[PDB]
């Protein structure tokens, strides 16, 4: 459920350029439909703009879904489009943002060279000229999204994004959509609130983060409760671990903290939040504590005539959470390891692959372990 922020605030703009993977989601063959994925992330400020091409011409329909961002507070954005490859056509991705010259294209490459959490991410951003700031917040279970609210939409509301949200009755929806509704007006409010502040331009559009929740152990202990903020992009406000004081980063944020020192929010992150994701779990559960254990194999690049890639896949698992590793000799080699971010396939699981360059003609020394937790014990694989 919906924490509301009890008290209002008183009173540096970075660039984060966006990484972009391009795939499939299933393997792909000539022929055979499939999913074409666009995963954009780690980038500041969130306007961003995201084609996918085919032959170099735009594909009209791509969904995109709803923005969120990862604990350091960058965004991420997944795109995706139904097509079917060939032999010959070519599918890129163009994105276009705020810091970079060119739009940046790129190509897909076919061959590419426990504990529980409820999370929300919660954005706002003015459009000063265009309206009043568009206002964004997305919940999580572990891995999994389940609500999402968008001032956009006509007539909005919190909304089921986890088909086994659809159980719970008005009483939820109405009383999580007035909470929404309730933190979008202190952001404004906040928005204008730092504005003035910084002495900044009318003109500028503006980004307002908030992150809360829990984390819970095996043994149900709070491990960490969260309340906290960003403004453009960067760290302002903190509720510590203690759960009764504040990290404020700055001096415009040091007098919202002398304003603000806690049962409030304590009774909400061992109350209330721990209560309601034992609830989202049994209401979810045979997704939720499902554990699709890795799809791992081992492919091949050879370029030149000394060395080669070799690639560490691990596909269709769930939960995220996974650790590839390459070895020569029991030694380990995550120093030389070229490791992707991972990825959502966008049916629910994850994919993520490990490389390393390796003497050509000795690729039969080198391991390959995958640590999941829906394994066993590690998994051991190599090329043969």
């Amino acid at each position: 459920v919906y924490l509301k922020t009890n008290v209002f605030l008183g009173g540096s703009m970075i660039q984060k350029t966006p990484q972009i993977q391009v795939y499939s989601r299933h393997p792909p063959e000539n022929g055979k439909p499939n999913i074409l994925n666009c995963y954009v992330t780690q980038f500041h400020p969130p306007h961003i703009e995201i084609q996918m091409l085919k032959n170099g011409k735009k594909i009209p329909k791509v969904e995109m879904s709803d923005m969120s961002f990862s604990k350091d507070w960058s965004f991420y954005i997944l795109a995706h489009t139904e097509f079917t490859p060939t032999e010959t056509d070519t599918y890129a991705c163009r994105v276009k943002h705020a810091s970079m010259a060119e739009p940046k294209t790129v190509y897909w490459d076919r061959d590419m060279g426990g504990p529980h959490s409820l999370r929300y991410f919660v954005t706002a951003v003015s459009r000063p000229g265009l309206g009043e700031p568009r206002f964004i917040a997305v919940g999580y279970v572990d891995d999994t999204q389940f609500v999402r609210f968008d001032s956009d939409a006509d007539n909005p509301r919190f909304e089921p994004r986890a088909p086994w949200m659809e159980q719970e009755g008005p009483e939820y929806w109405e009383e999580q959509t007035q909470r929404a509704k309730s933190d979008e007006q202190w952001f404004r409010v906040s928005l204008r609130t730092a504005q003035r502040y910084y002495n900044q331009s009318k003109g500028g559009s503006h980004t307002f983060q908030r992150m809360f929740g829990c984390d819970v152990g095996s043994d149900w202990r709070l491990l960490r409760g969260y309340q906290q903020f960003a403004y453009d992009g960067r760290d302002y406000i903190a509720l510590n671990e203690d759960l009764k004081t504040w990290t404020a980063a700055d001096t415009a944020a040091l007098i919202t903290r002398r304003k603000w020192e806690a049962e409030y929010y304590r009774a909400y992150l061992e109350g209330e939040c721990v209560e309601w994701l034992r609830r989202y779990l049994e209401l979810g559960n045979e997704t939720l504590l499902r554990t699709d254990s890795p799809k791992a194999h081992v492919t091949y690049h050879p370029r030149s005539q000394v060395d080669v890639t070799l690639r560490c896949w691990a596909l269709g698992f769930y939960p995220a959470d996974i650790t590839l590793t390459w070895q020569l000799n029991g030694e380990d080699l995550t120093q030389d390891m070229e490791l992707v971010e991972t990825r959502p396939a966008g049916d629910g699981t994850f994919q993520k692959w490990a490389a390393v360059v390796v003497p050509l003609g000795k690729e039969q020394n080198y391991t390959c372990h995958v640590h999941h937790k829906g394994l066993p014990e590690p998994l051991t694989l190599r090329w043969a």
